[PDB]
């Protein structure tokens, strides 16, 4: 679980986490309680997975739109400010962190996108999006460009998409109606069409992301960007003569940015809820606390009335709230993340030209009512040609029967649009029936242990605290007797791919269809386990589901009974794998192996502390 007596805090990497850690020091200096501020990548996706097992940070910072999904599953403690503390923050900020009539987080700051422009290049910024193409031709002739901003996150393109009519969910009768989505109406297509036309006409590049746009603006190479308050600190230190103003209109109408309230939720599994309440209320949500965070990266219009008064004069804040007035505060309902996931894909796919605007927004409309796999392009693995074949017969919910059908049908299909997955290897009939019987009779002489998600396990190897990087070898007395016959047979079949394999862990995983056993999508640890992950299908076959978030690809790999799978290189480091429960039939044992990581092998950094000991134990054999 979560350690008592200290506070662990998650906040995104674009916010002032170093200022927040300074508030944590003042907390530690006063209370002796250590505060540790972390900025994990994808923290907003990790928090629901680790909080639901009783783990994670005591306090999570994000915009409020994420928090209704968390609260729905019970991952956020109700917060209990007294009336005097409630009166210290603007009421509208409290309403952004209300879910089913309960306060679920503290509001910190109000954020909205603005147009940021270089006054020395562009003293009169455009009032309209429509005049940017001609603005770019003028500036292109002078070695500059008009406008660069993050095209990879729909947050930055949403103001333009909403402007002429796009919306997430209609607000009607005091509620958000999830049955009425507006991402494929005329207004949304008009705005995304304009964005895609800007890219077709080379006024923007569909690959531009947050860091590329920020550097270009901050080096003085583009006349405009679009960003929020957290970005101003980096502009300041580059001494570009910038201003902050209203976003341009589109088709005569204002751009409508989704307004975020940066918010602090308290993990429901936390045993430190009183310490978190003390920190947030009397250390962070003070003039001195907010100033420390603001001096690192600006927060926007803070929720605390006293410190906002001291900030009202700032013209950048005034422009932020002018844009906020033209947009809307985001919903916080659970479906907001499905909305964003869907719109993220439409924008990427239309901008790249892979899909037209109409079909990209038609797909996002459908998926905004949904599991981010629904948005990915689906492939089936052709084990003969050893490529993944794009298929529209399969989706993220396809049955085992449909996947098995497709994995033979796909072999007579054109290779167009196919991909290779480097380091995916499938060996169809690795074990004979009698070798499998031999191993299975040995395995069922050994005790099974209860594990996660309806699996049982036999574990041969060290106890590993992955989070603390600590290893115990008390339980590690060797590898199972059948390890040699497997390792030799791996070397005989394909020495280049499966040889020189020193098993650091062998682990049998038992699935039963009656128990709904499964294993969630994951990447296996890369601190102690090395490149090649081996899995051998005993008793029954199944499907390894592979996903690539970076590319939005979903690939089904049918693993027939007695096949060997090896996931290495790209397949191991760029993709996730898992076994969905509805792809298990009867009983299956996955006979898995990990090899040593490089830090643990004969020339690594932890070879002396752990690696040499693990090699000795892994060389001895347990008789059956
Ligand atoms: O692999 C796809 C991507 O999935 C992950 O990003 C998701 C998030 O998990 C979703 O929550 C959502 O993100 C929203 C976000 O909730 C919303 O607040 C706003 O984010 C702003 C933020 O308010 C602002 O303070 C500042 O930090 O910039 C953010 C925008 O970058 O808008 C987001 C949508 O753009 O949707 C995305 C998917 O788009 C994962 O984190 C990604 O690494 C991953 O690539
Ligand atoms: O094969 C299975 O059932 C699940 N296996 C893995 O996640 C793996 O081999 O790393
Ligand atoms: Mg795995």
């Amino acid at each position: 679980k979560i350690e008592e007596g200290k506070l662990v805090i998650w906040i995104n990497g674009d916010k002032g986490y170093n200022g927040l850690a300074e508030v944590g020091k003042k907390f530690e200096k006063d209370t002796g309680i250590k505060v540790t501020v972390e900025h994990p990548d994808k923290l907003e996706e990790k928090f629901p997975q680790v909080a639901a097992t009783g783990d994670g940070p005591d306090i999570i910072f994000w915009a409020h739109d994420r928090f209704g999904g968390y609260a729905q599953s019970g991952l956020l403690a109700e917060i209990t400010p007294d009336k005097a503390f409630q009166d210290k923050l603007y009421p509208f900020t409290w309403d952004a962190v209300r879910y089913n009539g309960k306060l679920i987080a503290y509001p910190i700051a109000v954020e909205a996108l603005s147009l940021i422009y270089n006054k020395d290049l562009l003293p009169n910024p455009p009032k309209t999006w429509e005049e940017i193409p001609a603005l770019d031709k003028e500036l292109k002739a002078k070695g500059k460009s008009a406008l660069m901003f993050n095209l990879q996150e729909p947050y930055f393109t949403w103001p333009l998409i909403a402007a002429d009519g796009g919306y997430a969910f209609k607000y009607e009768n005091g509620k958000y109606d999830i049955k009425d989505v507006g991402v494929d109406n005329a207004g949304a297509k008009a705005g995304l069409t304009f964005l895609v036309d800007l890219i077709k006409n080379k006024h923007m590049n569909a690959d531009t992301d947050y860091s590329i746009a920020e550097a270009a603006f901050n080096k003085g190479e583009t006349a405009m960007t679009i960003n929020g308050p957290w970005a101003w600190s980096n502009i300041d230190t580059s001494k570009v003569n910038y201003g902050v103003t209203v976003l341009p209109t589109f088709k005569g109408q204002p751009s409508k940015p989704f307004v975020g309230v940066l918010s602090a939720g308290i993990n429901a599994a936390s045993p430190n809820k009183e310490l978190a309440k003390e920190f947030l209320e009397n250390y962070l949500l003070t003039d001195e606390g907010l100033e420390a965070v603001n001096k690192d990266k600006p927060l926007g219009a803070v929720a605390l009335k006293s410190y906002e008064e001291e900030l009202a004069k700032d013209p950048r804040i005034a422009a932020t709230m002018e844009n906020a007035q033209k947009g809307e505060i985001m919903p916080n309902i659970p479906q907001m993340s499905a909305f964003w996931y869907a719109v993220r894909t439409a924008v990427i796919n239309a901008a790249s030209g892979r899909q037209t605007v109409d079909e990209a927004l038609k797909d996002a409309q459908t998926n905004a009512a949904a599991d981010k796999h629904v948005n990915y392009k689906v492939f089936i693995y052709d084990h003969i040609r050893q490529i993944a074949i794009p298929t529209t017969n399969l989706n993220s919910q396809s049955s085992l029967e449909d996947i098995i059908d497709e994995s033979t049908s796909c072999q007579s299909v054109s290779t167009d649009g196919s991909i290779e997955i480097d380091g995916l290897t499938l060996i169809h009939n690795f074990l004979s029936e009698s070798e499998e019987s031999k191993i299975l009779n040995m395995i069922d002489t050994v005790e099974w242990a209860q594990s996660q998600s309806g699996r049982r396990k036999q574990d041969y190897g060290p106890k590993v605290n992955f989070k603390h990087k600590k290893v115990k070898t008390d339980t590690f007395v060797g590898m199972p007797e059948y390890a040699d016959m497997l390792l030799n047979k791996m070397s005989e079949y394909d020495v280049k791919k499966l040889g020189n394999y020193q098993p650091f862990e062998m682990c049998n995983l038992e699935y039963e269809e009656v128990k709904k056993s499964a294993i969630e999508m994951h990447q296996d640890d890369m601190w102690i386990w090395g490149n090649r992950l081996i899995s051998i299908n005993l008793i029954n076959g199944s499907v390894m589901t592979l996903s690539n978030d970076n590319k939005s690809f979903l690939c089904y790999v049918h693993m027939p009974h007695r096949s060997l799978l090896c996931m290495a290189d790209e397949c191991r480091y760029d993709w996730k794998h898992g076994v969905l429960a509805h792809h298990i039939r009867g009983r299956r044992i996955a006979l898995t192996m990990r090899e040593a990581a490089k830090d643990f092998a004969e020339g690594g950094e932890l070879y002396e502390k752990y690696g040499a000991e693990l090699i000795r134990l892994g060389n001895i054999r347990v008789p059956l």
